[PDB]
């Protein structure tokens, strides 16, 4: 099983102006053919989140069958074309300020699928 | 004296695209001269922070007599003219997204003069 060992931005809020890209670092190599990322821009509550644990809450729920159309989906791409343990998610241009959720499904090189998600707030502009 | 009852946006991560005002009650009213606001983008350090403490300690640390050159100052300015427990900051422009603290030393109707500080992360941009 790959598990999240590390991420890119980190689970934090940071300032970043300029950030552009995800890495992920998972525990094991996993396949290309069927691993899949995506990334949303969450919806704060009115009047905010207080913490992490909040953040990950609202995180909690999406997932690679989540509707685009509901959501506020951004696009990226990764670099994953073998099997890696590392995966870099880029988009064309610099993420917008935004609390983000990066959710997947992943297939590691022992044979076992996973999902998770990894939450951060970029505190800084493009 | 007059101590912060609540401030708009609140402490918090906060969307707010646009935003370009900061609203604090206080809990008695205020004077003017006495009275000053000032507000800072904070610079996070590497890797960031995770939690409001981190925030605060950050924010903590400045007051009505930091040196905006050796900070980022965000030019505003305030509202109060008669002595009132509410006070609007009107920002030059919209805040960008970022960290963001709100200092003051008040002079209360009381005769009391406190110092405090607010802080909140705007997470939204200008527009
Ligand atoms: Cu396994
Ligand atoms: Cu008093």
């Amino acid at each position: 099983h790959a598990h999240l060992r590390a991420a890119d931005p980190p689970e934090a809020i940071v300032d970043a102006a300029g950030l552009r890209e995800i890495r992920l670092v998972f525990s094991e190599p996993v396949v290309d053919r069927f691993s899949t990322f995506r990334a949303f821009r969450l919806s704060l509550p009115e009047n905010g989140i207080r913490n992490l644990t909040q953040l990950n809450t609202l995180a909690s729920e999406l997932g690679v069958d989540t509707e685009e159309s509901a959501h506020h989906e951004v696009e990226l791409e990764s670099d994953l074309s073998s099997q890696s343990a590392e995966v870099t998610l880029h988009s064309d241009e610099p993420l917008p300020a935004g609390a983000y959720a990066v959710v997947w499904r992943v297939l590691s090189v022992d044979g076992h699928t996973t999902t998770g998600f990894h939450a951060f707030v970029h505190a800084g502009g493009t």
